[PDB]
């Protein structure tokens, strides 16, 4: 399993415009196009995204496209952060996989936002974090994708993954 696979697994794979769990317009692999309430806007800012009139609509590869761009994007990001870094480079693999989830779907300064869980993931105080972590808007509105984040920092496999 890798980050790939597993954001796939969170966010779907959808070819048309979408709205997302919080009603904004998304395309491809979870990718937000506009916070706007306009599906015009949002039309807009797929073909300007993706370079051609789309119509809404786009293909597999573009989708994928899309989704290289963002991870790497939200890599760079995190290692760019002065409070996204520290932790990052404190953590072994899978837990880097779990915290770029959590940067993918909410953004650097959202998940900038935890301090107390960024510092107990510093301290590898894995139990801690796990229930901090779920005192949160995120955990309330996304509970089975959270708990599964969780469950990643928690034990540092991809139990919570390979279900699914």
């Amino acid at each position: 399993m890798n980050i790939f696979e597993m954001l796939r697994i969170d966010e779907g794979l959808r070819l048309k415009i979408y709205k997302d769990t919080e009603g904004y317009y998304t395309i491809g692999i979870g990718h937000l196009l506009t916070k706007s309430p306009s599906l015009n806007a949002a039309k807009s800012e797929l073909d300007k995204a993706i370079g051609r009139n789309c119509n809404g609509v786009i293909t597999k590869d573009e989708a994928e496209k899309l989704f290289n761009q963002d991870v790497d994007a939200a890599v760079r990001g995190i290692l760019r952060n002065a409070k996204l870094k520290p932790v990052y480079d404190s953590l072994d693999a899978v837990r880097r996989c779990a915290l770029i989830n959590m940067v993918f779907q909410m953004g650097e300064t959202g998940v900038a936002g935890f301090t107390n869980s960024l510092r107990m993931l510093q301290e590898k105080r894995w139990d801690e974090a796990a229930v901090n972590l779920a005192k949160s808007r995120w955990y309330n509105q996304t509970p089975n994708r959270a708990k599964r984040v969780i469950t990643t920092f928690r034990t540092g496999t991809w139990d919570a993954y390979k279900n699914l």
